[PDB]
């Protein structure tokens, strides 16, 4: 898959269906595993460095892919 | 959904229901998503600010949407 | 629920029908909550202030309603 | 059930019969309990003093009990 | 099972099937084990040194055994 943005997380959001949604670079994407909630918040809460990785590269957009450095 | 509140989590409360209460401005509200419930204490312990989203915007009134800042 | 007592976290122990006690105040309580299981211990490490809530307020007695202050 | 070692947390390892070992004072053991886990990793990254309770207190003997102190 | 390598984790990466894939030492490696997903993240974030044990130890090679140094 692509790389899409790369940056610190600017925030995050918790839905109203249970989807998480998250703010990289120039672009509010969503993810709908559970489990990556945490991971996501954790990387937002220490200033970790993500990747996004989807082919849906827009505003809105879903994903599953990030990488943490 | 309309921003209910904003501001840093006053406290949280555990409840008998396994629903979770938090206090954020000057409103106690509640989610029944499970999920929510450690990201909301990460917040509180970490001194996060976080906006609130619901339509029940009073106390004792129920939430699922947190943007966490 | 009437207020129980109110302290930091003294110890926690994880039992072996994997329930959670805690000790609060001059007072042994456990959760059969699995969800507090991890609150619980944060709120130790952290140093939080809790206050436990039961009608069931002496040593061994039950719990499942805890404010994070 | 009996004390068996209390200590610091040396090392966990993850299993792979997905159980979980842990070090502390000259023993090394293993639990069966996921809910552990996470609590033991977190014991161990913060430097808490732990117990642990087993009749089965001999390197690969197997816990459920735990004091995190 | 065989040491693989050794080293603080470099970096991680959530994937499309909800493996976890980490960078240790000049290895990527993966694991189905949900549970190593939090585990392995906060290693990551903590500096801790891990040893995965691995008999497919190539890159895109799969384990399930970590040590928490
Ligand atoms: C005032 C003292 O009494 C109480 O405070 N009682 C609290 C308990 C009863 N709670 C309750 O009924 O919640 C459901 C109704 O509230 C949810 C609210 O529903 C809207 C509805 O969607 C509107 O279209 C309609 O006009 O009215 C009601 C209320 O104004 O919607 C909000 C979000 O917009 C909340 O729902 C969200 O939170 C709960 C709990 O977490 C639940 O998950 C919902 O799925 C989630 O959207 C209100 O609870
Ligand atoms: O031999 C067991 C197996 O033991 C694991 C152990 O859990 C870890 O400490 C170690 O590192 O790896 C060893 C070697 O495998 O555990 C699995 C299940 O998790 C099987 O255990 C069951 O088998 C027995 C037969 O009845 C007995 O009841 C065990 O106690 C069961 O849990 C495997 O046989
Ligand atoms: O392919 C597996 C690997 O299989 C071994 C098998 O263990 C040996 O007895 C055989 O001779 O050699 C094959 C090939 O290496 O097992 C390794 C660890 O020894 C990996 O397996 C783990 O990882 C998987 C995905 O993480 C899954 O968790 C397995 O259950 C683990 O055993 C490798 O993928
Ligand atoms: O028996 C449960 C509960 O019933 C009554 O309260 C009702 C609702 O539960 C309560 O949420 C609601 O609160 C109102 C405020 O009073 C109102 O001023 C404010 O604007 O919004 C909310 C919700 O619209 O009130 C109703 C009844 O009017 C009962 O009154 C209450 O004690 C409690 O027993
Ligand atoms: O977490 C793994 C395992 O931990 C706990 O069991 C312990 C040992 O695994 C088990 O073999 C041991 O059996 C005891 C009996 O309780 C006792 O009656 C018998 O006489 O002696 C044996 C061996 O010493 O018990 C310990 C701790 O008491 C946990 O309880 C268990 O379900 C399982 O999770
Ligand atoms: O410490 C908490 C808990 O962990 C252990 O059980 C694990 C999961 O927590 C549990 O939900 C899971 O149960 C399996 C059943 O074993 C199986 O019958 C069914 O088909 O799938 C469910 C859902 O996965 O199993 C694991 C362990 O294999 C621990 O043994 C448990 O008693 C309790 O302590
Ligand atoms: O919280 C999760 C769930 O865990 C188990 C308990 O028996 C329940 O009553 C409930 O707590």
């Amino acid at each position: 898959t692509p790389d899409c943005v790369t940056g610190k997380v600017e925030y995050t959001k918790y839905n109203d269906d249970d989807t998480f949604t998250v703010k990289v670079g120039d672009k509010e994407l969503f993810t709908n595993r559970w489990n990556l909630q945490s991971l996501l918040l954790s990387a937002q809460i220490t200033g970790m460095t993500v990747t996004i990785k989807t082919n849906a590269c827009h505003n809105g957009g879903g994903f599953s892919e990030v990488i943490f450095r």
